[PDB]
């Protein structure tokens, strides 16, 4: 038995929780446009991928509060990243990436929503604006200064004049979360009951899909069985998903299960109809519409390349090679203790883009998911906590 692995004051499952003793690191790769110009004269597009740009991740747990004696449990999940210059491909203070004006997508997609429609047209006009940037990749990640932000700044300080891909993301947390503990039962481990007071979503269609299921991705619950399915709830994909068994693993001398990210989770299908808001509409298989929770963005989810997309995603995007090995998402679980020895977060960001009348910036443009960057978030245990761990099991 082990009811070693529980939440409360004086384990060291509740030390490891509230602060996690192994690094976890960040990978960011961007997609360098080649042929801009070409692009909006309705030419394929070209892209370079570029990284990686490393960062290592610092994590704990605040505002600590046990919750109906020791079943719950209150506390918001802190991260930053810290730059790791001799594990990158280059500076990003340096480095610069030339791809899509997100900001003015994003204007233009709230004027077509009727959201300070004027305001945004009025200044579009007056202020010239090109669709491809170039920026550098710092500026892309932690932000920068928009033009047109800026000008609606002005009339509206409740909007922000930086954009970034992780603005203000940096030192802080995703919101208040309450934990549910192993006390009840190992099997509802570090298992997730509510999120920002809410126990569920209420911006995808369907009651079935609005559900938070799972733990928050970072740790399972222990006496894991191959036979079983794993939810988890990555509060930044804006919808839970399951990973399923793939094969066996070694990491040093311990056991691990292989869970992936299967093709069913972005499929195309009658069951993830109620993501494809408004009325069940998808794109195809392999990608995820959350301009509702990005705050009306037009960002479109999916894996690296297009791995487990539909065909067509990967022929509109020259440069697009995907493969199994390098983009798929994984996590090897130590079946015995859930917890995990190595993982490869892996996903992409990308821009839905179409040719618009009213919008001169649109020019021709094909109408595509445009892939900006993606990234990979991974861990590895090392030997020292590894055999501690192998030995403290027996
Ligand atoms: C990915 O997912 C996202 C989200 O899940 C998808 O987006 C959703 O889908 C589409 C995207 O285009 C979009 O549907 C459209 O919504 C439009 C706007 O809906 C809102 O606004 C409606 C109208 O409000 C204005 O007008 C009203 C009076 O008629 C009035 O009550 C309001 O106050 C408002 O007034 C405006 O005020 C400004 C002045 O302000 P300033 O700028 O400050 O000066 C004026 O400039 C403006 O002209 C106007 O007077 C409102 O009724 C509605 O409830 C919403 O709140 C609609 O315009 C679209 O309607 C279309 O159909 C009509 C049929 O009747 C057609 O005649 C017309 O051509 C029109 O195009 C349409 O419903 C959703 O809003 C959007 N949802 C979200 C949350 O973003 C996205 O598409 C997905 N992408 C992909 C790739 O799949
Ligand atoms: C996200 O947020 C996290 C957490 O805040 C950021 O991580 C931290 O960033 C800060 C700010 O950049 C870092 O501080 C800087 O550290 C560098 C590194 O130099 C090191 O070595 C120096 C030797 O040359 C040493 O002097 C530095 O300081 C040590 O010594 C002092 C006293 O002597 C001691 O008090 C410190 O605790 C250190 O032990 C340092 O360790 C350093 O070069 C920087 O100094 C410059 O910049 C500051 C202004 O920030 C300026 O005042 C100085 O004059 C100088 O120009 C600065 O101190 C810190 O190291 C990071 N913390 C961790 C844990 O890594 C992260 O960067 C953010 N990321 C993103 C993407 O936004
Ligand atoms: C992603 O893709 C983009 C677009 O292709 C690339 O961005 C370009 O990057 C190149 C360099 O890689 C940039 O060119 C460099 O510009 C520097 C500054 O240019 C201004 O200032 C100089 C004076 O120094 C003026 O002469 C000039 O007119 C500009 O106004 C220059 O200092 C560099 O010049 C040096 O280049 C090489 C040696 O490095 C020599 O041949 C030259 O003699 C000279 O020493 C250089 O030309 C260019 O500005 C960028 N374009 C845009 C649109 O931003 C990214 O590099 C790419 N990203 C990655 C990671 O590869
Ligand atoms: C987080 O996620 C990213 C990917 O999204 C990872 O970064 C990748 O890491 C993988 C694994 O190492 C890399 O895959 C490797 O590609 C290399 C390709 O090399 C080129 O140049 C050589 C010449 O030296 C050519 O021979 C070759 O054809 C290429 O043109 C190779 O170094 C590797 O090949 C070897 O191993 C593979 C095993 O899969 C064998 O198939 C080969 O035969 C050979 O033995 C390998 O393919 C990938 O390139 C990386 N990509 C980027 C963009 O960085 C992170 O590592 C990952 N995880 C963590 C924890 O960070
Ligand atoms: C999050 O929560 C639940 C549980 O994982 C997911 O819904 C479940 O979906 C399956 C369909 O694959 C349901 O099977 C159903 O069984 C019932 C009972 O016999 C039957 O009435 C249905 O016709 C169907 O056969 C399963 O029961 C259902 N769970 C519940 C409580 O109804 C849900 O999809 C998950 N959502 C996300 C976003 O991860
Ligand atoms: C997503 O799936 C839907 C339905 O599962 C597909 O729509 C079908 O399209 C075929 C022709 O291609 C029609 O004969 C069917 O009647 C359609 N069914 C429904 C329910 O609409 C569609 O092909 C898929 N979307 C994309 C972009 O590939
Ligand atoms: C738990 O540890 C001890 C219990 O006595 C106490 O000093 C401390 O305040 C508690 N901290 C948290 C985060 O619960
Ligand atoms: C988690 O604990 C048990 C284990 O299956 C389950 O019966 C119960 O419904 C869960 N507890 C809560 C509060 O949801
Ligand atoms: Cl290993």
């Amino acid at each position: 038995i082990e009811k070693k692995i529980v939440l409360r004051n004086g384990t060291e499952a509740f030390d490891s929780w509230e602060k996690p003793p192994l690094p976890v690191y960040t990978q960011f790769y961007f997609f360098n446009v080649t042929n801009p110009e070409e692009i909006l004269r309705g030419e394929t597009p070209r892209v370079e991928e570029v990284g990686p740009y490393t960062y290592r991740e610092l994590r704990n747990k605040a505002n600590i509060q046990f919750g109906d004696n020791g079943t719950t449990i209150s506390a918001v999940s802190n991260k930053a990243y810290v730059f790791e210059r001799d594990q990158s491909v280059g500076d990003p203070k340096i480095d610069l990436i030339r791809t899509l004006n997100i900001p003015v997508l994003t204007v233009i997609e709230w004027s077509q929503v009727h959201f300070l429609r004027e305001i945004i047209e009025a200044m579009l006009k007056a202020y010239q604006q090109k669709l491809f940037v170039t920026h550098t990749v710092d500026e892309l990640l932690w932000g920068y200064k928009d033009e047109i932000l800026s000008l609606i700044h002005v009339f509206r300080p409740d909007i922000s004049p930086y954009f970034g891909l992780f603005y203000e993301k940096n030192g802080t947390n995703d919101g208040d979360y309450v934990f549910l503990t192993g006390e009840d039962s190992y099997l509802n481990f570090t298992k997730i009951v509510e999120w920002n007071g809410k126990t569920s979503l209420d911006w995808w269609i369907t009651d079935k899909c609005n559900m938070i299921n799972g733990t928050d991705g970072d740790s399972f619950h222990p006496l894991i069985t191959k036979d079983e399915v794993l939810y988890v709830f990555p509060s930044d994909f804006c919808r839970s998903v399951y990973i399923t068994f793939s094969d066996y693993e070694s990491v040093q001398g311990l056991p691990a299960f292989r869970y992936k990210v299967p093709a069913e989770i972005l499929a195309n299908t009658s069951d993830n109809a109620g993501f494809c808001i408004p009325e069940g509409n998808c794109l195809g298989s392999g990608v995820l519409n959350v301009s509702i929770c990005k705050n009306g963005a037009p960002i479109i989810m999916s894996f690296p390349h297009f791995y487990q997309a539909d065909e067509r995603f990967v022929s509109a995007i020259e440069g697009m090679h995907p493969n199994q090995e390098d983009h798929e998402t994984f996590v090897d679980i130590n079946p015995l203790t859930g917890i995990i020895l190595k993982a490869a977060k892996r996903f992409q960001i990308n821009i839905y883009v179409k040719k618009l009348d009213d919008f001169v910036e649109t020019g021709d443009i094909r109408t595509m998911v445009f892939p900006v960057m993606y990234l990979n978030e991974s861990v590895h245990i090392d030997k020292e906590t590894a055999s501690r761990l192998k030995s403290m099991i027996n």
